[PDB]
């Protein structure tokens, strides 16, 4: 009872509701990494422009920017008791922790020591197929590198790899006539929080205010749905 676009089908169509602060948030991850001019934290972030369908002259003219601004990770629990790690860019530690309280206080949660969750997340490059021959994309996955595979209820594949080489992988899969639907860098929980029609929108309200704070780069969690209840937000 659990495919792909149950765990991506809610806040996936709320992101593409707040364009604007998505857009922004990847112009000051690549500005910042170019004027870093830092290579291996460029990369990651051109790859998330294109995802998103940022135009090329954009994102060039965002590096071409080669403000301090830090990076800074929180932790901490919600509905559910679900895993939660947040990743963001800001010139205000203070300010920027304060508003990551504040969301978690709205929806009873709490932020952690830093090593609470994050052992329970493992960062690696994902590359997904929302369709196509599972066994031909396995093996020709597994062949460029890939760590695992994962098939979905719903035919969606999921190719794990060490997160810098979610790039080698790709092109391998593209080169030999597979391409995949998204190619992106996320941290993987290894394990799953069960949720419920109450533990969910709950959840959902989190992440949504989470992100919209602008400090936000990033926010992962292990907040399993399944199809019975992901029919119902």
């Amino acid at each position: 009872g659990h495919s792909k676009w149950a765990n991506t089908r809610h806040r996936k169509a709320a992101q593409d509701a707040k364009r604007g602060k998505i857009f922004t948030k990847i112009i000051r991850e690549l500005v910042t990494a170019a004027k870093l001019d830092a290579n291996p934290r460029l990369r990651a972030a051109v790859d998330k422009a294109l995802s998103n369908n940022m135009t090329r002259d954009t994102l060039n003219r965002a590096i071409a920017r080669g403000a301090n601004m830090e990076t800074i990770i929180y932790e901490g629990y919600g509905p559910g008791g679900t895993a939660i790690m947040i990743e963001c860019l800001s010139d205000n530690r203070n300010r920027t922790v304060a508003e990551v309280r504040h969301a978690f206080s709205k929806c009873g949660g709490n932020l952690g020591t830093d090593g609470s969750v994050a052992y329970l997340f493992s960062k690696k490059g994902v590359i997904s197929f929302e369709k196509g021959d599972e066994d031909t994309i396995m093996e020709a996955a597994l062949e460029a590198g890939a760590e695992d595979v994962v098939t979905y209820d719903d035919g969606a594949i999921d190719v794990y790899t060490a997160w810098e080489e979610m790039g080698k992988v790709r092109d391998a899969l593209e080169a030999a006539g597979l391409k995949a639907d998204s190619a992106e860098v996320s941290m993987i929980p290894s394990t799953k929080a069960d949720m419920d029609a109450e533990t969910a929108p709950k959840l959902m309200r989190l992440i949504d205010m989470l992100e919209d704070c602008d400090d936000v780069q990033e926010v992962y969690h292990n907040g399993e749905i399944s199809d019975e209840v992901a029919a119902t937000l």
